[PDB]
């Protein structure tokens, strides 16, 4: 892996440290990845989504490779679980709106604030819509 994977083993640094650090410390599903079993019904998929163009341009100096991504906190309906709002809330405090990460190639920033909101039920679990942007920086060496 170049360029790329150094973008996303930034996202990791933080958010898989954060996933153990938790007190239920919970398992943090990556793209192209797997995690299994659950940390008891609760779990986290977490879906980065980069830019990507069609290619085909006439110049090699452009673009923000901005992108989104998008979490999924489940958790079991143990009765009254709420835990949905502790997670956004702790997801909160770690990403602010300015989110200064550097992965190995640039700098990465969340542009836009924390986002939440109710979640739509499943079958014995609920699911909350959480998410942020992300853009990718191109500042001189």
């Amino acid at each position: 892996g170049m360029s790329q994977d150094l973008i996303r083993a930034a996202f990791e640094k933080r958010l898989s440290d954060w996933a153990k650090a938790r007190t239920p410390a919970l398992p943090v599903a990556w793209q192209n990845t797997k995690f299994t079993p659950p940390a008891a019904g609760v779990y986290l998929r977490a879906y980065v989504m980069p830019a990507a163009t069609i290619s085909r341009d006439a110049a090699g100096d452009h673009r923000q490779y901005r992108g989104v991504f998008q979490v999924n906190v489940v958790m079991p309906i143990g009765d009254g679980s709420r835990s949905a709002e502790q997670v956004a809330a702790e997801l909160d405090a770690l990403f602010p709106v300015n989110l200064v990460m550097q992965s190995g190639g640039l700098a990465v920033r969340v542009r836009t604030p924390i986002s939440n909101g109710q979640p739509t039920t499943g079958d014995a679990d609920h699911t909350v819509p959480i998410s942020l942007g992300y853009d990718v920086q191109f500042y001189p060496e």
